[PDB]
RNA sequence: GCGGAUCCGCAC
RNA sequence: GCGGAUCCGCACC
RNA sequence: GCGGAUCCGCACC
RNA sequence: CGCGGAUCCGCAC
């Protein structure tokens, strides 16, 4: 019962304290002092700027906005001297317009430059976007800035908040368009239940209609589609969630869950009883950021995946997992092992030439004449999927991503049986194969 | 060795001697003279009245004429009742049009009804065409007797002559048409070896040309043709057969093969080796003509087959064996064992009354969402291709022939390993695993 | 009987 | 996946 | 200025 | 393969 007390209860663990607020203020405060006494133009954008950022993630957004007329490399050299004057600690990040990221009196800072601009038509990067955002929402989502941490608490705790290649989740951007056509968490979670992987969001318009894609559409920019990241699966889990929490509403949707944990002697015989061939790929982790590992990882298990289907392992899922100082690729298969004996397609009867060569290898069982078409009984060169999953990932390793699969030529480990099990995959490997907790 | 001495050698074991001939010619004139007693039209027709006959298959085709004002019941009493008088002893053994099979002083004879008719189309009964075969043949086929005699040695000897559903080879007609296009054995023979899947040979028009099938062109009927039954695969290994043949010459190729013979402990071992699940559906052999019974034992093993490959169990080849008490069905699996747990399809993640419901199926693991849509992890019923076809055969006996399907409802069994080693199947067992001498 | 085509039913 | 029907083709010569 | 990856499109019948 | 676009990123030469 009571939706009502609930959210008002999944506020206290998404709204940041005073002490916090206060430690924003005071860095905002000196921040603007800092920048007026060097005579220069800027903004304050972003979350922080709104009041909708989330409890734990307080970072400040100052947009420094230069004249048209001067270059990106006046630009550049302009921005990084006034956000290494500006802040305590800092440090240099990006290349086209290089930010500055640093901290003010303990508090997290970006110092970006950009053009000035007066119309959105003139936008030549994502960042020369981010102040007409700001414009566009600041005076429309007054008032509403506690709906929008509901959403990106809800959406946080389901693992599905954020755009970057790691999640493909739902944006806090997005989150605060649907709060501004919403008007409401609630309002948003009610008609989510309705949306298709065809919706088309359209804010700017004040409409919702049909067509090829989940697009939201960018209220400064029509052709530009907010929602462009967030995945078909993680707009599926969304719905579903919005289509469970109005039928049993509780404060559990908020809170982050914590893995099963289990023994590795229950995980034994969960694989004894599902009858699968369970293994990893172990590989050193590439010294890359999320954004490139994670679409890489994302390809391999796919391609290695595929492999299986092709050489008739038949793999149920596939799943994968990076530490620190590993990457995981996990695979289950419902055959542990297969016949050596394969079938050879050869010729039609019709083709002597060909005929004659197909029958000329030395085999140890003769080839037989099936539907017009000659055969041969031939020999596989693995047998299970644990090998042949080492065949192809030291021969095909290239096509494995980029730097995994560089990481691959290099050092890879096939894991199965109970070796597998005191590997850090049990969260993953519980997961992928659907155990109840 | 050299084509002409092997053919004169192979004339021998092929064209029938004096003591065979003699046997045939005593009988025709004692039949001859109990047919005219009685008064009623006959014509001696087939290999026999044109002296075509292979040595050590001497039978003798006997033709009643009845005019087409008699009926199809007519037609059956008075046809058998004097084939029953005319012999000495009778069967009354047929698939559809009725004839009496049995003897006349030690000489296998077929006494045939059939409608007299004036010219060959239209026709009443399906033997119709037999006596205008015959008119065709005699004079065309004098001087080329042995060569046809030829031919269906070489034909006989490797098992695809005939072209009753047991054989699916070359008919009698057929060859006697082939000798007489081409002239000879060795000219067919040498020109087989070109024969594709779409050769047309027209012997009316005297030409060969392309078309939709194997199409030989009945001389008697432009519609009808001669190899209709003559299955794609033997078709195959006869064009094979000619191109050994024309490169290697042997009396071999007109003498029958011994069986391999081999201990079940070598057959145990190749198994091992082939590392395949073989086994073997035994049920008792139903009580039927081989022209119902083949093409059901062929019906039941392509289902049995095909429930296979639907199950994950990737079946490589099929074979079967009709022996005087049993039938068995025979079967080699890549698979042995396949995993318990299987993935079922649910709905779209939009669907959302058919997802409830989906969702509400108690099951041991969690169903999850792949591509916007829903899935669960099920458990098969079995677990081995011998354990499926266990089910299949006894839930799905209705669909493996209308004959063979009943049998195996009153009873059937599921054999493999060593003791099916002793049935007697060995032969078609190394023929469907290509086991070499 | 088996197969092909065409239709009808049931189960998806 | 199965269960009927009809027409045609094929085997039994 | 550039740089990185992943996915898609395009060209090669 | 490469070129181009989209997406999420980074300091790049
Ligand atoms: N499948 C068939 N196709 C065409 N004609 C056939 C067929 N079966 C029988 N006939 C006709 O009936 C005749 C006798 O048939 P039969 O089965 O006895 O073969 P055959 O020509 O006598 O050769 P043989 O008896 O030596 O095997 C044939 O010559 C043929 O004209
Ligand atoms: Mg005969």
């Amino acid at each position: 019962m009571k939706v009502e007390e609930i959210l008002e209860k999944a506020l206290e663990l998404v709204i940041p304290d005073e002490e916090e607020v206060r430690k924003g203020r005071e860095a905002e405060e000196e921040l603007r002092r800092r920048l007026d006494e060097l005579g220069v133009e800027y903004v304050f954008v972003g979350s922080y700027a709104r009041n909708t950022w989330l409890k734990g993630s307080l970072e400040i957004d100052v947009f420094l906005l230069f004249p048209e007329e001067f270059s990106k490399e006046e630009l550049r050299e302009r921005g990084l001297e006034i956000g290494k004057a500006v802040l305590d600690s800092y440090e240099i990040r990006y290349a086209e317009h290089p930010y500055v990221h640093g901290v003010v009196k303990g508090v997290e800072v970006d110092v970006v430059p950009c053009y000035k601009l007066k119309e959105p038509k003139n936008i030549k990067s994502a960042v020369d976007r981010t102040p007409f955002h700001h414009k566009w929402l600041e005076g429309r989502i007054k008032g509403k800035e506690n709906e929008v941490r509901l959403l990106k608490g809800f959406l946080k705790a389901n693992g599905i908040y954020g755009a970057e290649y790691k999640v493909r989740g739902f944006s806090g951007y997005l989150c605060e368009l649907l709060i501004v056509f919403y008007g409401s968490f609630l309002e948003t979670v009610k008609n989510a239940r309705r949306w298709t992987r065809r919706t088309v969001i359209d804010v700017a318009k004040g409409e919702v209609r049909k067509g090829e894609e989940f697009f939201v559409v960018d209220p400064v920019d029509e052709k530009r589609n907010v929602a462009a990241n967030l995945s078909l699966d993680n707009l599926a889990r969304f719905v579903h969630l919005c289509r469970e929490f109005m039928e049993a509403p509780s404060l559990g949707f908020f809170k982050p869950k914590h893995p099963l944990e289990i023994e590795p002697e229950r995980l034994r015989k969960i694989v004894e009883e599902r009858g699968t061939a369970v293994f990893a790929v172990k590989f050193r982790k590439p010294d890359i950021v999320d954004d490139n590992l994670y679409p890489q990882l994302e390809r391999a298990s796919r391609k290695i995946f595929e492999f299986l289907e092709r050489e008739n392992f038949m793999p149920l899922r596939s799943a994968f997992k990076a530490s620190e100082e590993f990457c995981y690729l996990l695979f289950e298969c419902q055959i542990k092992e297969i016949s050596r004996v394969f079938r050879r397609m050869g010729p039609q009867f019709e083709d002597e030439r060909n005929v004659k060569k197909f029958l000329s290898r030395n085999r140890a069982f003769r080839p037989f004449i099936e539907n017009g078409r000659w055969w041969a009984f031939e020999m596989r060169k693995f047998t299970t999927p644990e090998e042949g999953v080492r065949s192809y990932a030291s021969t095909h390793w290239h096509t494995l991503g980029k730097n995994v699969g560089e990481s691959i030529r290099e050092y890879f480990e096939i894991i199965s049986g109970e070796k597998l099990f005191k590997e850090p995959v049990t969260a993953e490997l519980c997961e992928m194969m659907g155990v109840k907790d």
